[PDB]
């Protein structure tokens, strides 16, 4: 009954609330073995990320979240990664439950400023009953549509295997060892001024006050810059 810190490399990762006030737990507090409502080890052992519909949200987000934010210094949120290069996240987990929109999103590449100012998402894993969408970001500017990539018959409960790699400005988004790639520093040179930094975890895409819940899990993540 180890709490998810303990069973994951959680170092370089924050997590962000749900609760009213949007709390975030530290690198070392995850690792020292936080647990709550939003975010324990379920009895398969998983990482289990929950968020209710009528959640606080973050500044710039409409939705609530149970979800790791990448931090290459535990102690600054303003140091992340850039285009050049190869960075790369593993998973492996499942979605149990959804909301009434029935739509979540469980990973992403966020885009930031090199102040730390808010960027737009560049990767976003969107999960539904029946299909995943690995959504690219077309502009830097956050202008523009996203590029769809969609992997169909991933259903409620099902065993997903994802990995988002950038390389050089090239999104590689696999799904079950089915990759897609999307050119995103060839669409706009302009993400070459951006830094980034992976996220991992329960995103919600449901605020209402009817709308329920969502439930996320995960068995493996690691992530690697090379
Ligand atoms: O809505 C936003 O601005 C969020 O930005 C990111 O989270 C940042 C936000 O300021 C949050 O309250 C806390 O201070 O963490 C910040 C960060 O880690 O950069 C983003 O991860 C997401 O929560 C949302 O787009
Ligand atoms: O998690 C995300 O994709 C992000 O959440 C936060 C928002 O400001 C926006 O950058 C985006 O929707």
């Amino acid at each position: 009954a180890a709490a998810p810190g303990k069973n994951f490399d959680l170092s370089h990762w924050k997590l962000q609330l749900p609760d009213a006030n949007t709390t975030e737990i530290s690198s070392a507090n995850l690792g020292l073995g936080y647990t709550s409502q939003y975010f324990y080890t379920d009895t398969d052992g998983a990482m289990t990320f929950w968020a209710p519909t009528t959640g606080g949200t973050t500044a710039n987000s409409s939705y609530p979240r149970s979800e790791l934010r990448e931090m290459l210094d535990p102690s600054n949120s303003k140091v992340n990664w850039g285009w050049q290069g190869t960075h790369t996240m593993k998973l492996s987990g499942k979605t149990v439950q959804l909301p009434s929109s029935g739509k979540i999103i469980v990973a992403q590449i966020h885009g930031i400023m090199d102040d730390g100012t808010n960027a737009p998402p560049l990767v976003k894993a969107v999960f539904q009953d029946g299909q995943l969408d690995m959504q690219v970001k077309q502009n830097s500017d956050g202008t523009g549509s996203d590029v769809h990539n969609y992997f169909t018959g991933i259903k409620l409960g099902d065993l997903y295997n994802m990995e988002i790699r950038v390389t050089d400005g090239v999104a590689y988004v696999t799904m079950n060892g089915d990759t897609r790639s999307v050119d995103f520093v060839g669409k706009d040179a302009g993400w070459k001024n951006l830094k980034y930094y992976f996220k991992a975890g329960n995103f919600v895409q449901d605020n209402t006050s009817t709308g329920g819940s969502a439930i996320a899990k995960l068995y493996s993540l690691s992530v690697s810059h090379s």
